């Protein structure tokens, strides 16, 4: 079946230069600025639409050594980006894979909120605990940290 898990972020980085940093260009940004979390992400196919595949590396150390996901829609009107992880880590084991959805909305500060859905479709009888996922939470607060930082010291990146 399907577990469902939601979270939200904030931040004080405008929604569409958070969206073009952290999401669009996430794949180029993010190994350069949290390379602790992430250690490189590979273009298997793809151009950035529908049906896009990546390969998302994690350091030496960590559980699983990587995860693919696929591009499934991206919004860039209403900064909405929906993925699947596909491939990698306990997908293909315990689960059948995992749907994720990130939007992000403006505040009227000039910051923004990031509302993170996750669904996990499971294999069996299995069972997604919701103290598990807290696992994935924290990973999504470190990279959004690390983006910001680097946003608030650039101010003409992503402009
Ligand atoms: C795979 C996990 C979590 C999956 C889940 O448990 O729901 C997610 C959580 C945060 C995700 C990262 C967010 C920043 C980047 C967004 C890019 O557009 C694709 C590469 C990056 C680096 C993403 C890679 C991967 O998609 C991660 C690391
Ligand atoms: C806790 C759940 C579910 C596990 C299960 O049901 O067996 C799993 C599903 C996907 C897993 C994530 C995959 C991407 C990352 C792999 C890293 O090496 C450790 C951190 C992350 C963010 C993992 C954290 C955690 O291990 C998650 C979120």
């Amino acid at each position: 079946g399907v577990f469902n898990y939601e979270t939200e972020a904030t931040s004080v980085i405008p929604a569409a230069r958070m969206f073009k940093a952290f999401i669009l260009d996430g794949d180029k940004l993010v190994p350069k600025v949290a390379p602790q979390a992430i250690s490189s992400v590979e273009n298997i196919e793809g151009n950035g639409g529908p049906g896009t595949i990546k390969k998302i590396n994690f350091p030496e150390g960590f559980p699983f050594k990587y995860v693919k996901d696929r591009v499934d829609e991206v919004d860039h009107t209403n900064f909405k980006y929906n993925y699947s992880v596909i491939e990698g880590g306990p997908v293909g084991d315990t689960l059948e894979k995992i749907s994720n959805e990130i939007k992000i909305v403006a505040t009227p500060d000039g910051g923004c909120v990031l509302k993170i859905s996750n669904k996990y479709h499971t294999k069996g009888n299995h069972e997604v605990k919701a103290e598990q996922v807290k696992a994935s939470k924290e990973m999504g607060e470190t990279l959004l940290r690390a983006v910001e930082s680097y946003l608030l010291a650039h101010s003409d990146a992503y402009n």
